[PDB]
């Protein structure tokens, strides 16, 4: 029984909509421009041209809250600079325990559906339950913001809306610190590392962190200040949070090489250097080992040697 955000009671509201034969519309975060934004996503912006609020039940004949589990592939960033949040959610899915906390199970578009969903966040120094109606920003029938690789899955889009709600609007989520999201999802201790001054046992730190199910994210801070959000020649994006999803050692040409796996919340655009999906290095590794690690697929997830990682990336964040 978490603390009810703004006093909105999920069960009561759902029950009331059901009895009144209507679907929920949230007075605290209504389907209007003010929930979208105030400037770049404000009512007078071309970025919001053609945006229409629609429920999944208005979009598809068989919408689903969760399809084939709530995993990181269900996190594909939309037209919003909230990679910090999205990278946190992706990592969150790697910890069943915390995942079930944030995303209450038992929600669907079938039995008991009334156009209302809820999520729990660590806010105001406590666990809070936040509700939202399922009206989502769309353009041409497709979700404008976060969406799942599964076109009929909506749990991540609804979770992102709930986070947008407590912050005031989707635009309020434009640009941020991955650690803030980690905290808002765990209430745990966050710590960051300057990769240019990486500890000698940082890889070891990463290993145990991943083992315990901690949340890890990394990013690249470039010189250019007046710009934000942009890729490079090495196909990496700056000021963009990536979820660190694994850390494994392999035998290359007869020796131990420390590798690290991460995922771009865009769900696409990957590193093309050593150890990339179709890189040459995978040929000089025993089939078994490379069969269990390498995956050829444009999914935004890829491996890098730990050596290249600490050179290319500048910041690493870990939640407890
Ligand atoms: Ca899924
Ligand atoms: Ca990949």
């Amino acid at each position: 029984n978490a603390i009810k955000y703004l006093g909105q009671d999920y069960e009561n509201l759902r029950a009331r909509c059901l009895q009144n034969g209507v679907l929920f519309q949230d007075d605290a975060f209504p389907p209007v421009s003010h929930s979208l934004g105030f400037k770049e996503l404000g009512p007078n912006s071309s970025k919001t041209y053609g945006i229409k609020w629609k429920r999944p039940t208005e979009l598809l004949s068989n919408p689903q809250f969760i399809v084939d589990g709530a995993t990181r592939t269900d996190i594909c960033q939309g037209a919003l600079g909230d990679s910090w949040l999205l990278a946190a959610i992706a990592s969150l899915t790697l910890n069943e325990t915390i995942l079930h906390r944030v995303v209450p199970y038992g929600q669907s578009f079938q039995e008991g559906y009334a156009g209302i969903f809820h999520f729990q966040l660590w806010q105001f120094g406590e666990w809070v339950d936040v509700v939202v109606d399922d009206l989502l920003p769309t353009k041409d029938g497709k979700l404008v913001f976060v969406h799942s690789a599964q076109g009929n899955e909506f749990w991540s889009a609804l979770l992102e809306k709930a986070y947008a709600k407590v912050n005031g609007s989707y635009e309020a989520l434009s640009g941020g610190c991955t650690s803030e999201a980690f905290e808002d999802f765990t209430g745990g201790v966050t710590e960051w590392y300057d990769l240019q001054k990486a500890p000698s046992d940082l890889y070891q730190i990463i290993l145990k962190a991943l083992e315990r199910g901690s949340l890890l994210g990394c990013s690249i801070n470039i010189s250019d200040i007046r710009d934000l959000e942009a890729i490079t020649f090495k196909n990496l994006v700056r000021g963009h949070a990536y979820s660190v999803t694994d850390a494994k050692q392999v035998t290359y040409q007869g020796q131990r090489v420390n590798l690290i796996r991460m995922r771009n919340p865009w769900g696409e655009v990957e590193w093309k250097g050593p150890w990339s999906d179709n890189s040459y290095e995978w040929n000089k590794v025993d089939p078994y080992e490379r069969e269990q690690l390498r995956v050829k697929m444009e999914d935004g997830e890829f491996w890098m040697s730990f050596r290249d990682f600490i050179r290319e990336f500048t910041k690493l964040e870990i939640c407890n």
